[PDB]
């Protein structure tokens, strides 16, 4: 038949047989007829005759291979699919297309179909692999698999899959889409394309008891409606390698989160962005303290930045350390919603336990968060050492209880950081040995009358920030403001969202925007309602270190103090200073409005122009009196107030 | 064929020549690929292909003229062996496919066009409409009169992935990737685009259909777009759902007429680890000169974090981003200017501008060389007010043609602190009409270019100003003398620094530009030495409070002080100024102020307690010294003093 | 034959003859028999005839084919392997099996074999390349060649190879598995699979003369074993380098490299990011890693560097080093991680952060280190040229026993420092020489010796602020049947421990010097040392010009009260705020005591005080402890406020 026509190019070629040309290669309708029939008999002697000639590429033309669970141990075998036409399906329940032993394989331009039915996480499977290395398995779908795509497992350390454009559909209860199990090096997840309204996980990752490297890097994947988590990463014995890395995509509607991590070595996950993740609580999970869309548990080394999450039903980014100590460093990120599904003990942008980690938290934001913008240590049973805050905002969170809510830290470093309109106290400092709050620092305008800055049986405390209430300019009736102007009314601030000119209709709403005849005025917050700036309660502070950049000011009282347990020494610096003169002998110098004092306790220097005695005969909370030797004096003197 | 049997060996099954051929779909089994308009022919194979269940179609090499090829059905590979399966227009203003069907892909092919286009659905390659799940992969498009692909969206779906795509020769005003409507997960890897004449590499527009609008687009290569290589617009953000907007996450951009990346109204934006160079060295009259300006050209996105990019010789501006009139951070960090305003334009030549609004900015770890107007531009809008802009260790220095390191205005609080900004501006920061001002201990900020101030505030409410505002007291050039490389001296009125270690030569140096030798030691030109009419000046509306402490710098400038408050601060602190123990003589002693502390008056406080059983008290106080004397008109005691305000 | 067999898929379709139907592509084996014989002849037949009819792929099937020297000029060819099975062996000794002029060239499913043996760069190679622009080679096995896989050259600016997914194994000594010269735009190496036992390098590239742009981007490889360093970046003439900015590297995983995973030498840009390296720089080479280059990370006199999210792990020699010699641009680390260093055990070697930044303005912004011997960060030290700037921010040094110095500073013009934390690391925790001007903010923590030292120590410098802390910790004492939380901190003897889980005390108190060693009922694992240091802030030298301190400044708890240990005392030393209170006279007089924690080593600091009644207060003592105040009523019972400071 073929074999007696020959063929040739031109002259020049060799003279060989139409036969030779189609057996340089390997077509599987040479052995199967793809008509949807049970061809597994057929698919085995299909790979066995490549393995026999000698040929790696397989051809998977248009066609229909119901199959049952192929067993291939060669090594450099592809099978290359045409397209979505190239359709491999499983022919039983509970069981999978292929079971993977060899190394260097790729699957390439198929699709893979399931029945929906899964007895284990080895069923239900499109491909199943045991120390198969080197898998290559890119472009194609796998749709209506009872559990998952491949379940690639390791007993030895090799080289990962590599699953590269993917597609994911269907996949049903308690599934995972990729599975990977064991020990390996290498894997990536590349451009995946998951989505589904059952399946828990879009890449899982767990030890299965074996220890050693597991180096798994997903880069910008579509994941869309897991229930758990779209990357489940789990090693249950830490005891080479890195971890695991995420360097982009994006995740939506996910039940608990986008990521979760358990006890790997190294964890680097940057600008992934999220939306509408964790908005399925699971009672006997998340509300066990497991909570957020990010949730990194007991990991040696964290580095998170560049991170966009959006609208997190609950917790926004969770770092905790249990019971090998390297970086936790949360960096560049945002939170614009927390806490929609509305769980209790849930809603908190930022949750950083680190414990023997030093966390670095730097350029990060937060909006719209209803517990705590971001609470740092809080655990009684493992001490956090030092967590140092760096150029933050966590303004605009009307809804938070706390802007920053800090216990069971050793030290606490703060500069730069900027919160303003969030939280009954701004921040809350409980059980803190050694806390600093730079000058740069600006805690400060409740949404109560209540503190901006409480601190409960801290030892050490430095505190030189902004810690006063705005004073805004009042909303007045035909005047020229700009957009972006603040004006106060009544109880409340406002920011204008329009240059314009005011109405007459002084704004009184306590929420949204709402025009004042033409000003378009939107809620800020509460106008001067503290009762306090900086209050101490538990028991006493051994020291309190103030500066001359410390702001007490503009609250319910002139002074902004609130010591009920008073500190052992309470050090101000550059409290105010000035040049009086006296007249029949004395002076009653009043102290400037924003530093005016909370008892007259604070010590006085002064010294005079002229040859008297000058010494200081009273002192109040707002003023204080010098006096000479001459009852006629008139002379100058000059004085300096701190504590 | 069909008659002729075919079997591989014994167990195989018994099969025709021609079924080994009808498994697949040979394009060349309909058109004969000769050069001649076979949109019939090739229309009858993608219905043949349909109509049989196949998916690939083998496109060999051939010349396939063609025209509005329109496939619906799904599964469908036009697989292409390289460049010599070549698909032509067979129109002038058309294109070579209409795409509705989803699942489609394109590989190994080179489309051709006519270079002539009526609209922006012509002079194209392939229009697609809820096309999903479109992949594009290995083909070149050149001669396209608009463009290569335009795909739209009507309803939310998998946006088209255009991997190691190449465009070439398209035409005026067209743009290589069209993108059209609300999508998710659209991506553009590793694109080859380059043109004398097109406007846009990547375009993309809402065209009133608001929704989610995921593009990503990574390691690209960029060149000659006479508008920006990647331009992005939205205008309903609001109804943005469960998307994010753009990510840029490589590439590298040459030759672009206005800039390299323009964004507006988008809620997020991602910009990672770009580079560029020369340019925005076209501008256009009519946007150029309205403030659209930059490189980079965010304007009102509610989410930007920028970081990693590094911007070389920029025509214009390099970094901006604007706010109009949803709230989240302006991050612009780890970023790096190396020349702006190489193009001569007026009113450009900034390297950064930061005016935020509402937005909370960031400006951490940045740098920038070569700008012609200002380095950093905070506000500067009278219309809108910037919140809060907090800039922690940029380094702005030696850009000694800029007229400002910082101009800031317009802001209700900045933040400043570890910055260093030498040898750059007539001021070096100049802030006007500013509530608050916070310059924290670490920042630096001196050297002038002009007898001017250092540090200039104007009509600013609130100022605190604890960093180092000084002029360098270099020491001086010296004849015979080894100096280190990286060594600073001067002579007359400029400063140098080492080119190489060496002992110095004869001839002092007097140049004001470039690197001149003296007899033995290349000396490059810095900037100018102590020129500072004064570090810190105050001008406008008075000042409400200006606070400094004992690490604030105002030394060494033309004056001893540095001070110039024409309008004087209702308030002015100033702690640890100066102090020290004096021993009295004839019962006084007239102290010197330390030469950096030297004061504007004698209007500072002195405080001073004796070591014995006298009264002590200050009788005179001038700028630059004060006298203690005491009762006793022998006194010889020890008093101990100290200076503020 | 064929050429008579008539084919028609149906009736609609072109009548064809099954010839034709092959006649569209260009099977190898209608030239090449795949039979292991030599077929350079016959191969370089087919692609002629690929040339001539027009036609890009030329299909390769599972075959053995023996070949040298293929010389392809034309431009759209795409070699078209099928897997690993088609392989293209070379022939030849000291020989290659393609050299390629051509533009958009494309090789994709091959394996191609060498013979192990090399006498030149452009001998025992797979592919050479020569001006080949659009070059692309994707999913293709190079393996036991004598020098690498692809060694491509350029002449004139053009868009430079793209290397995907390619595996390289069994190279052999002195060579490259990629080769990259000359000039060029846009290069990839994205997915590559780097391992040998001989090679040096897995991607190499250097000008080879030619100035110009020269573009490479690399991605998410997998590296392990090269002898010098993994990617290793060469340039001799950087100052034109045109419209090009220079390096990327954005991940991959590095491991068992000799001399290190990254070398830069004079590029004007460089940016890394996201690289994790293991066990890299651990054999050491005579003439290099004792001429000062060390380091996993070695860039050497670029003109910009920014590395960030950097993670390397069991450095052998160094961890960073940035340097430069004598455009100038920034240099940024940031936010990056040393988990070893110093495990060869090399000599004069063991730092974890090397930034000798000259001309750069240089910024260190949360950075951590562990494990290091040697130095930390030492930042500058070059006699030759001075350091201008350096800033350090929020960096985590603490806990590394084993260096002699946390931070070692050198010849440095401006250093700026805040927000550190570095304790129990070195014998001097912080350790600044010939320096004009130190900053170091009030959130820097530089305490807690290994060593009976100086916490902070600084020789010759000129003006030197000090506002952080540099105490020893105050730790509270190990007692017994008392409850402890993990985290907790307890001292016995001359050492500290913290907790290793909550519980309650045993009954024999912690003696060890390292791990970890129960005590009965809770695990105390050792930290460092408790207040052994001689001094917190030191002074030697030449005299320093002004030293500034302020009320945050902490010096207690160390051997003496004070902390202060000047042996060339400063010109100027100012200390604002030390200490303020107000006393009680009592038979005319007082004698305050300064809180301990601010106690003097003299009584040269300056007092003032100001009474509450008619009568005349002074100082008529004041020692480094304490200072009497007494008044001209000699039985004055006044109250009097004061205020210490320098």
């Amino acid at each position: 038949g073929a074999a007696s026509i020959g063929y040739k190019r031109e002259s020049g070629a060799r003279l060989r047989t139409t036969a030779d040309m189609f057996k340089d290669h390997l077509n599987l309708k040479e052995y199967c007829p793809g008509d949807g029939t049970n061809q597994t008999t057929a698919f085995n002697a299909a790979i066995a005759r490549a393995v026999s000639e000698g040929i790696s590429r397989i051809i998977v033309p248009a066609g229909h291979y119901l199959v049952t669970d192929l067993s291939v141990t060669a090594n450099g075998l592809v099978f290359e699919g045409q397209g979505e036409s190239s359709r491999i399906q499983v022919a039983s329940n509970n069981s999978r297309c292929f079971s993977l032993s060899g190394d260097r394989l790729t699957f390439r331009g198929l699709k893979f179909i399931g029945d929906g039915t899964a007895s284990a996480s080895a069923n239900g499977i499109g491909i199943l692999a045991g120390d198969a290395t080197d898998l290559l398995v890119e472009d194609v779908w796998f749709d209506s698999f009872g559990f998952g795509g491949v379940n690639a497992g390791f007993t030895t350390l090799a080289r990962g899959p590599k699953f590269i454009r993917t597609r994911h559909r269907n996949t049903g209860t308690g599934g995972a889409e990729i599975y990977l199990r064991g020990l390996y090096e290498g894997a990536d997840v590349i451009d995946i394309d998951a989505a589904t309204s059952n399946a828990d996980w879009a890449v899982f990752a767990f030890d299965e008891g074996y220890a050693g490297q597991r180096d798994l890097e997903v880069t910008r994947g579509d994941f869309s409606g897991y229930k758990r988590y779209s990357i489940g990463v789990s090693d249950e014995n830490p005891s080479r390698g890195f971890g695991v890395k995420i360097n982009g995509g994006h995740h939506k509607n996910a039940g608990l989160g986008a990521v979760k991590v358990k006890n790997y070595r190294g964890v680097l996950i940057q600008g992934v962005t999220t939306d509408n993740c964790g908005i399925v609580p699971i009672a006997g999970i998340s509300n066990t303290g497991e909570s957020g869309t990010f949730y990194i548990n007991s990991a040696g080394l964290v580095d998170i930045g560049g991170c966009k999450l959006r609208d997190n039903g609950m917790d926004g980014i969770t770092v905790i350390q249990g019971a090998a100590r390297n970086q936790y460093i949360v960096h560049d990120n945002q939170i614009d919603g927390c806490g929609t599904a509305s769980y209790a003990g849930t809603g908190t942008g930022f949750r950083i336990k680190s414990g023997v980690h030093q966390a670095f938290l730097t350029n990060n934001s937060a909006r719209g968060c209803t517990r705590f913008v971001a609470e740092l240590g809080n655990d009684p049973s493992n001490i956090s050492e030092t967590i140092t805050v760096i150029g933050n905002d966590f303004s605009q969170n009307l809804s938070a209880t706390n802007g920053i809510y800090a216990r069971y830290i050793n030290r606490l470093k703060m500069d730069m950081n900027q919160i303003e309109n969030t939280g009954a106290q701004v921040v809350y400092g409980l059980d803190i040995d050694t806390v600093y709050s730079g000058p740069g620092d600006r805690f400060g305008n409740n949404t109560v009358a209540d503190f901006h800055v409480r601190f409960d049986s801290c030892r050490d405390l430095t505190l030189l920030g902004d810690y006063s209430s705005t004073d805004y300019t009042q909303w007045v009736t035909a005047t020229a403001v700009p957009v972006g102007a603040k004006r106060w009314n009544g109880a409340n601030a406002y920011v204008a969202e329009a240059a314009g000119t005011t109405g007459a209709t002084a704004p009184t709403h306590t929420s949204g925007t709402v025009s004042d005849g033409g000003v378009n005025w939107r809620y800020i917050g509460k106008r001067r309602i503290a009762a306090a700036a900086v209050a101490l309660r538990g028991t006493a502070a051994a020291l309190v270190r103030m500066g001359g950049t410390t702001r007490t000011n503009s609250t319910s009282t002139a002074h902004g103090i609130d010591f009920s347990p008073s500190p052992t020494r309470w050090e101000w610096s550059d409290i105010d200073a000035g040049t009086a003169t006296l007249a029949a002998g004395t002076v009653t110098v009043n102290i400037t409005d924003n530093r005016r004092q909370v008892d007259g306790n604070y010590r006085v220097l002064v010294t005079g122009t002229v040859n008297e005695t000058f010494y200081v005969s009273a002192r109040a909370a707002s003023n204080f009196t010098i006096t000479s030797s001459n009852a006629a004096s008139t002379a100058t003197v000059m004085w300096k107030i701190f504590r």
